[PDB]
């Protein structure tokens, strides 16, 4: 029934890098998805209290959202691009796990994911 604490976005002892791939993940990938007309349900953690989804965090054990990803990118939280790509994929997969096909939120996730895949296809080679 209750909400968990959000995912970690700060950890001073976690090793961090700023790489050209992570810069692309923020400037191209995150920015493109964030401005999309279907971005809004994904811009913050699922509030299972407000949304009256008391089973959400009984089913979704690795929550993820673009607000968290945005903070991780802006806080230089990641070591490599694959960590960040995994967060996006967790976010989409959580939606497909919890909801049913044809739900509005699933259609929204699919449109964002299509764009995500198109941008990741042109992830630059590591400098
Ligand atoms: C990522 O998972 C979700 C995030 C949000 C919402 C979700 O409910 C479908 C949701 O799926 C569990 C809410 C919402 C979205 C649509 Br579309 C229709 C009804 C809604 F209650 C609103 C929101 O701000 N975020």
């Amino acid at each position: 029934s209750m909400n968990p604490p959000p995912p970690e976005t700060s950890n001073p002892n976690k090793p961090k890098r700023q790489t050209n791939q992570l810069q692309y993940l923020l400037r191209v990938v995150l920015k493109t998805l964030w401005k999309h007309q279907f971005a809004w349900p994904f811009q913050q953690p699922v509030d299972a209290v407000k949304l009256n989804l008391p089973d959400y965090y009984k089913i979704i054990k690795t929550p993820m959202d673009m607000g968290t990803i945005k903070k991780r990118l802006e806080n230089n939280y990641y070591w490599n691009a694959q960590e960040c790509i995994q967060d996006f994929n967790t976010m989409f997969t959580n939606c497909y796990i919890y909801n049913k096909p044809g739900d509005d939120i699933v259609l929204m996730a699919e449109a964002l994911e299509k764009l995500f895949l198109q941008k990741i296809n042109e992830l630059p080679t590591e400098e």
